[PDB]
């Protein structure tokens, strides 16, 4: 049976500053850790993948739940997706708010619907007949964001292969800064967030939501794969082209179905972390090969 | 400069009993000829396919725009999406209520709009501010639909064009499903699923099950293949042959390619379409029923 995997991203956004490095870092290192904890008892992909995107949820220091951005009303609206390669079952939710794990959320539209997107108000009340919490706007928004704003005026996911080769994707995020209210990037959307397929691989994308969704990135890393070739090679044909076709830029993480992985970005930063091997590899810049604590 | 061409077609479902068949033949052959009409006149590929689907919400034998399936709930929400090939510029909406053009809203998220993609409240909220009119939700709604929500206690209009410069685009739009929970969003506002346009390669628009066509990424696949060697109709064969084995999923498409050439078929019982090239009306709903006629 196969060697397990996760990996995780932050962002594939700007250059962060010095002091904060730590502190990502440490958010990259934690939902890791999490995940691969999570397959080191046999957990499944989607186990995985979900309780390392829950953990850069919870965290204030990542745009996704707590620590949205906002939209052009000071606003927290989320967006997520998860993603089962084995018979491709999938859930996403859109434009969700008040709830603190759009990740859990988007697992239950897949588990216990036969939909696999939900939005906004629908979306809602689908929560709250799976009884989830409400929680304050106050609950999600930074001091930060706010300011973030009013001067205008991230992304995370995670990819796994677990012990019987399954592989998974889950992304969440906020958005981007200022969008317009019940804005959809690419994170819901199948094909441009992420994708997961065990006669391919998984891949967890981020940037610039619009230019991801047009060229379909996520699904076209994998055609790459698909005619043969590495994960490097694949990575860097889809950004290549999202760059010289749409001006886009963003960053994407992969696993093939035999155990390959990488993280690529165009953009300026993208922070990650894997762990295989019982080994810990952690970057934000264009890599700590590590014991696992 | 090429021959222009547009492709519709309506819902992948079941069987259609010869009384229906006729307003569905007629209302397809409006679209065909509505778009059509917009090429011969000069008019772009996005323009186009705009048209074709226009009258296909405005027209009642079709679920999109009036009489789209309702929601579990006795109400309207309808998905769309419009794209580009030119730049893969695209604009979409999902879970809009209560205006007669769910697909003008959408071209409006491509074109006035930083971003390609807004939903409900949101969706509302830019059609109020373009000046898009707030239209009672009960015109929307038909008996049909209403017998229809009521014993369930499914459609899809598309088209694609190529226009004389050269350029691809399609558009989709939906009601969705019958009795679908609130919000359900499926493949019709999708980019890769339930269409893609790309100049380079060519521009398809799908129809059928919502949960299956975004699952496998039906449209772009379709693409990937055309890309790879296959003509047009082995291509739709292929990814459609897929979505049957690896998800148990029916439906359709339409597609055309840069080089001319258009193709429309399906796994569904029926699929109600019709193309338009070098001044010819083509049209069918189930496999090889096909007639052509002059188009004026
Ligand atoms: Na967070
Ligand atoms: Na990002
Ligand atoms: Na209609
Ligand atoms: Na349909």
């Amino acid at each position: 049976h196969m060697n397990p995997i996760v990996v995780v991203h932050g962002g594939g956004a700007g250059p962060i500053s010095k002091d904060r490095k730590e502190r990502v870092h440490q958010g990259m290192v934690r939902a890791a850790t999490v995940g691969y904890g999570i397959l080191r008892e046999g957990g499944s992909a989607v186990d995985a993948v979900e309780g390392a995107v829950v953990a850069l949820e919870d965290d204030p220091e990542f745009n996704a739940g707590c620590g949205s951005v906002l939209n052009t009303n000071g606003e927290v609206e989320m967006d997520a997706s998860i993603m089962d390669g084995k018979d491709l079952s999938a859930g996403a939710v859109s434009a969700v708010q008040c709830i603190a794990n759009p990740i859990k959320l988007a697992r239950l539209v897949m588990e216990k619907t036969p939909h696999c997107f939900l939005t906004d108000q629908g979306a809602a009340q689908f929560a709250a007949a799976m009884g989830v919490p409400e929680i304050p706007g106050e609950k999600l928004v930074t001091e930060r964001n706010k300011k973030r704003l009013e001067k205008e005026k991230g992304t995370v996911g995670a990819v796994a292969l677990d012990c019987k080769g399954n592989v998974a994707y889950a992304t969440s995020t906020g958005g981007i800064v200022n969008k317009m209210v019940g804005r959809v990037g690419d994170s819901p959307c199948l094909g441009a967030g992420g994708y997961a397929d065990n006669d391919i691989g998984a891949v967890s994308t981020a940037g610039h939501g619009e230019s991801i969704l047009k060229v379909n990135l996520a699904r076209l890393t994998l055609f790459h794969i698909e005619q043969g070739k590495t994960v490097e090679e694949a990575a860097d044909l889809s950004l290549g082209y999202m760059k010289s076709r749409v001006k886009g830029l963003g960053g994407l993480i992969v696993v093939s179905k035999t155990g390959d992985w990488v993280a690529k970005w165009t953009s300026t930063s993208m922070p990650w972390a894997a762990a295989k091997d019982g080994k810990l590899h952690f970057g934000i810049d264009p890599t700590t090969i590590t014991d696992l604590p």
